[PDB]
């Protein structure tokens, strides 16, 4: 029943961001903004008001760039490759929304649900690939499943949100790359606690989570051969004004000042050392799942040693985390996520709590989380 | 050449709002948030990073609700009708994609580049309405025409982003429906000093124009007769969840911030008086154009007393506006936009310089346009 690792940067992290009223342990859905991030954005805003809003976002466009170019570095893609989405919503929806010719598909079980929605709203026709029984790609199975029956593309949820186990993204996109086809990485929860850095032709990502920046901003990265391949529902294919794909892919109004808040953010997470933080919250999972290996009508989902912040725990006498979920807030200050069976349908046989906290966590707090556990009704 | 109406509107507005670096005279393209909008956005992020980031959601339901209802009020809808966008294409493009069977549409030749855009993006065949040497649609006309060939749904840009024309949008909104057709009307210009109140079936807009709340916001507004015969592009139609149109319509990642901001921003212009703003900003239309009436290789377009902020100069020695806008700013810090022909491909012949100042403006600043536009090379 190992301790802690004692880092500086759970300290620094804290302390660079608001103090929290209760305890948040959902950086899986909503992070928390630091101070910085905070006022960037502010002052974004302040300055639209002073010397016009579009010049404002022209004399932003180093940071901009700057939050792209952080973005890439984390998946290995050229800054270029990098647009910015309102979320990895918008993202994957731009992405399937271009995709060109046969629209076929291969991705997890495990896969998300809004994702499927959008998937299914495309017109791609979905085949899973083999996992184990936590829901982890079997990379071999998939690359044979691969060769003998071909997929336009694969799409994979590095992780998920309705559970921290951590897929062999690499090895699935070489096994993919084998099979001479493309992969689409979600990496909503990914990006900011697994290495993104892979190989995957399109990757996306939303701001609000482990990256701890703005809501209302997510990234979309598309290697230059794929993206030139994509035609843009909007405008029409026919098009008057010459703008490239990624061009018309980040059209539309933003709000600007939350992506230099992001770019911020992103930066944040580099300056803090990418490798560092990992590794962090990879203990904090282990942590996470040491102190909660021991709750009666809750059973941890993921195995201990997943390197990850997200751990989720089922409920073993029926309970509805939903319900846990707005006690624990209520009663508690406790902030979780409860994962209904439509964020995973063809694998969740039944809903969980979610724990995702970040860096910051200590092992009294999941202690003081554990006991509230237990006192809920 | 008669003076101005002193009211203490427009220096409460001005004073409401950071100083201007220079001199800021395109509300039309993206105006300036007050002191307490740009500070309802901050304090909801930080409010994020307290309590946790869909409990602040949650939280701010009540000012969320009380902007759509603020919103409600200045089109005759219900609040229960307004769904949030992050702009006025977004708008236009998820009813849209949503409208159901025949997919004809009447618009103004003036209709806005990016719109026609969507509305070939979503494949509908576009006619034009008939309309006067201004672009304003000649509503006798097109009751006519609409009766002989009639149309799924008309599309009025009540006012125009390339031009302050007020489209008669009320007796048009009543034409079209003595035909029998349903009305959308492009109100990003026109809501903030239009009588937006005028029978039409679907309405959207912009937060951070003439209503000066954040980037990133649009509102769209649609009568449940009409809201329930739409079909949301995602979730596909076939949707094992339930949740209404509208619902649909407004599902994704968003900065709420930037909601509760434009929340904020509306209050602040029911606040201010709608009609009071509205007669102060024809006047600025009015004054606007009696001091630019004067002024080689210029020719206002808009006629003196339309009821209008948006003033478009013609350069009558080829000049290119584009480079007179961006002039302007680099040397004199007065802030204009310039409308490329691809705003109005069907009507605008060549480009134009727009000036849309606010309430703030004075006669002096009108002025000092007036001077430095003749020193422009
Ligand atoms: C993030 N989502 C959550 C609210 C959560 O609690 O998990 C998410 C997204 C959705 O992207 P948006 O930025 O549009 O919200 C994408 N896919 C995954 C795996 C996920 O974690
Ligand atoms: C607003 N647009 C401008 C940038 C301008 O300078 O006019 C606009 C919109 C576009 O909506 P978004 O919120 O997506 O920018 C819609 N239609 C009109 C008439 C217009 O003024």
């Amino acid at each position: 029943p190992r301790g802690s690792h004692m880092v500086m940067l759970a300290q620094q992290w804290r302390d660079a961001r608001p103090k929290v009223a209760g305890l948040h342990l959902d950086s899986g859905a909503c992070s928390r903004q630091s101070f910085a991030v905070i006022d960037a954005t502010t002052a974004h805003a302040r300055h639209e008001a002073e010397v016009g809003g579009y010049v404002a976002a022209e004399a932003a466009t180093p940071a901009l760039d700057a939050g792209r170019a952080a973005v890439a570095s984390l998946i290995g893609f050229a800054a270029s490759d990098v647009v910015y989405t309102s979320g990895s919503n918008h993202a994957i929806d731009l992405l399937l929304s271009s995709w060109p010719g046969k629209r076929t598909l291969a991705c997890l079980p495990g896969e998300f649900g809004p994702n499927l929605s959008a998937m299914a709203a495309n017109g791609f026709q979905v085949r899973a690939l083999p996992v184990d029984d936590d829901g982890r790609v079997l990379v071999d199975e998939a690359s044979h499943e691969l060769s003998a029956h071909p997929v336009a593309l694969v799409h994979l949820t590095a992780l998920a949100s309705h559970r921290g186990i951590a897929q062999p993204a690499a090895e699935l996109v070489e096994a993919c790359h084998n099979a001479g086809i493309p992969v689409v990485i979600d990496a909503a929860q990914a990006l900011g606690h697994l290495d993104c850095n892979v190989g995957a032709d399109a990757v996306y990502s939303s701001s609000r989570k482990w990256l701890a920046g703005p809501r209302g901003v997510g990234v979309l990265a598309v290697r230059p051969e794929l993206a030139e391949r994509l035609q843009p529902r909007i405008p029409p294919s026919d098009w008057p004004i010459p703008m490239s794909v990624l061009e018309k892919l980040e059209l539309g109004e933003h709000n600007a000042a939350a992506r230099v808040g992001f770019s911020v953010a992103v930066g944040e997470h580099l300056a803090a050392g990418p490798t560092a933080v990992r590794e962090r919250l990879a203990e904090v999972g282990r942590l996470s799942r040491q102190v909660l290996a021991e709750v009666d009508g809750w059973r941890v989902v993921e195995p201990v040693d997943q390197p990850t912040a997200i751990t989720t725990l089922e409920s073993t006498d029926g309970a509805d985390p939903a319900s846990v979920r707005s006690w624990l807030i209520a009663e508690r200050g406790i902030v979780t996520t409860a994962c209904e069976l439509a964020r995973a349908p063809f694998e969740m046989r039944t809903p969980v709590l979610r724990i995702s906290p970040h860096v910051d966590v200590t092992v009294d707090e999941l202690e003081q989380f554990a006991a509230a556990l237990r006192e809920a009704p």
